[PDB]
């Protein structure tokens, strides 16, 4: 199990599936993860994902608790930094 984030709606276009952690964007970008790219994720049930508009977990949160076809466009390519926890 693991998050999979996907370049487009409804989980299309390119994915990347990441474990629990903190991810600064240079280090989302060697997962193969661009800057404000985030359309939609499949996220564990029972797993946090807190979502961050700037780099460093800063800027608006918009936090995930399970799969979300489209994050909406609030939060649509604004993902810059993540964290996910298995809890
Ligand atoms: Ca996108
Ligand atoms: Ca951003």
């Amino acid at each position: 199990k693991a998050v999979t984030f996907y370049e487009d709606i409804n989980y299309g276009g390119a994915s990347v599936s990441l474990q629990p952690g903190n991810y600064t964007l240079s280090q989302l970008n060697t997962a193969k993860i661009p800057n404000d790219w985030m359309t939609s994720l499949k996220v564990p049930s029972g797993w946090t994902v807190d979502v961050y508009e700037n780099d460093n977990f800063t800027g608006t949160k918009w936090t995930y608790t399970s799969d979300t076809p489209w994050v909406g466009n609030d939060a649509n390519d604004k993902m810059t930094s993540v964290k996910i926890y298995s809890t």
